């Protein structure tokens, strides 16, 4: 008897997932010939090459129990792996006899040459490997071709192309596994009947104290909860226009699937249609770019131009960045790092980012180009890797390609619109309360001057409990000047690229 091999990376779903599909039904079509083992691998290699903080451990850890738990549901389970796969996988095809291995393909340069390994040795033990493209909605493989061998690098021109291309078939969930014994322990199960079992928090989390509110769990069953909640107002969905929400909302202003279509726990292809639905119910509807359907669509350009790129995540030997002679601060990166910028709306934005691990997308904004051409003419790379770590939705190909739009360093090439980082937020939260709730220290400060405290005299200052430089810091830079400069900066930088 011989093992089907289901292996998660993403994908973290039972629904709209070929790949475990597939799977299952050979193992019900052929009965009594095969044991299933759908694993997930615990890869100490991934930490070398990305940071992750507290809260998207929980996320993961949450995660990988409900599918687990969806996994019993069908007379099976997770089984998660210790270990380093070019170590796991030559032992586990061998003790557990695999025959076929199926995984949802995915374009990250670390995903691209693991696989390539893996799929080496699968060659070599004779072990069929089938990959399926379900994580996005277009193959980028096929974009890339379609417009002849380049990704498209404007959005318009990527619409073009994938609306004559076809769309995917959308799978239910796999059946249920008939007549299925547990498979028999293995060389590591049999000395640790719990070596396979779902990481409890204190594995994964050796932080706790750096986790925040837990209100966006992991998991498949959150995921769908969430869409459909989303998706019960259909008016608001089919006039959805992503400029118009706001960034600064108490409650999010937009979906937040944004983790669960990160780990795969939503199939962005489910998404989708729901979407698809509602606006064929919906005569009067936005269309993209700022239609929901459109922020699918964003993130299926993203990945494409990545997609082509290994290079995407950093200005160095990338085929689309802008050369841009970023300075040195360490000091005011701790400073935006940990929002003591001395600006309330930018350091709002960043501490609820530390404690939630989301922010809107329009924060996302103001904080990226306060950071790079906007104030502190950082690398968007540090911006960037502060994401990757404080982020649910840590996206390799969206982090990296939006913090590349908001630098102006490709695709977004308009330097000269800047963020104020005191009028911005004003637009949609006049009296400050999104500042209050997560700066704190100035929840008594008058609207007039919550977003400029520095207008407020010492006497105020001392009357709302919070004088600068003591209880909330100093501006570390004057956005009035280095905002200027900056431009300068910026356009020197462009000449210099354009005579290259
Ligand atoms: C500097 C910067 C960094 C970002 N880093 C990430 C990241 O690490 N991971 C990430 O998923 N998104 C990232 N984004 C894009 C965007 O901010 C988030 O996708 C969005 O805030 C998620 O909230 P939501 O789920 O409510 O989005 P909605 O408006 O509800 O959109 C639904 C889905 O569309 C996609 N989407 C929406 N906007 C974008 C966009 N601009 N680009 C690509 N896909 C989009 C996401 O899958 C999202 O879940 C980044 C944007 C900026 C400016």
């Amino acid at each position: 008897r011989s093992t089907l091999v289901h292996w998660f990376r993403k994908g973290l779903r039972l629904h709209d997932n070929p790949a475990l599909s597939h799977i299952f039904t050979a193992a019900n079509a052929a009965p009594g010939r095969y044991f299933v083992r759908p694993i997930f691998i615990l890869d100490p290699g991934i930490l070398d090459w990305m940071q992750v903080g507290a809260n998207r451990w929980r996320f993961l850890q949450q995660t990988l129990e409900d599918l687990d738990n969806q996994l019993r549901k069908l007379n099976s389970r997770l089984f998660v792996v210790r270990g380093k796969p070019a170590e796991v996988f030559p032992r586990i095809f061998k003790s557990w006899r695999v025959e076929m291995l199926t995984f949802e393909t995915d374009i990250e340069p670390y995903s691209v040459t693991r696989d390539a390994a893996v799929q080496k040795l699968a060659k070599a033990e004779g072990v069929r490997v089938e990959t399926h493209c379900s994580h996005t909605i277009y193959n980028p493989e096929l974009v890339i071709a379609k417009n002849l061998g380049k990704a498209p690098i404007t959005y318009q021109k990527f619409l073009g192309i994938v609306e004559q291309l076809k769309v995917p078939k959308v799978l239910g969930v796999p059946e249920k596994l008939k007549n299925m014994p547990t498979p028999p322990k293995d060389e590591v199960e049999q000395k640790d009947s719990a070596a396979y079992d779902c990481p409890t928090m204190k594995q994964l989390v050796k932080r706790p104290e750096e986790l925040g509110p837990n209100k966006f769990p992991g998991g498949e069953t959150e995921a769908l909860r969430r869409m459909e909640e989303s998706l019960k107002d259909e008016i608001w969905v089919a006039r959805f226009e992503k400029p118009n929400t706001a960034p600064n909302s108490l409650e999010p202003s937009t979906t937040v699937l944004s983790p669960y279509l990160k780990f795969g726990c939503l199939s962005a292809r489910l998404f989708n249609q729901k979407l698809k639905e509602i606006i064929k119910r919906q005569p009067k509807h936005s269309q993209p770019p700022v239609s929901l359907i459109g922020q699918l669509m964003w993130r299926e350009f993203y990945y494409t131009v990545a997609a082509a790129e290994p290079n995407f995540d950093r200005m160095l030997g990338n085929v689309y960045c802008m050369q841009i002679p970023w300075q040195e601060h360490p000091d005011h990166l701790e400073a935006w790092t940990h929002g003591r910028t001395g600006y309330p709306f930018i350091d709002a934005i960043m501490r609820q980012l530390r404690q939630e691990g989301w922010i809107h997308h329009l924060a996302r904004h103001a904080v990226a180009c306060f950071l790079t051409r906007g104030d502190l003419w950082i690398s968007w790379e540090e911006g960037q890797r502060v994401f990757e770590q404080l982020l649910l939705d840590q996206d390799w190909a969206l982090n990296a390609g939006n913090w590349m739009w908001l630098s102006a360093s490709a695709f977004f090439h308009q330097y000269f619109r800047v963020y104020s980082p005191v009028a911005f937020g004003k637009k949609t939260d006049p009296q400050g309360h999104y500042i209050r709730k997560y700066v704190p220290e100035l929840s008594k400060y008058p609207a007039g001057c919550i977003y400029e405290p520095w207008k407020a005299s010492l006497v105020d200052q001392r009357a709302y409990g919070c004088v600068l430089g003591t209880d909330y810091p100093h501006r570390i830079v004057k956005h009035e000047v280095v905002h200027k400069e900056n431009i300068k900066r910026m356009g020197a930088a462009y000449k210099v690229n354009r005579e290259v």
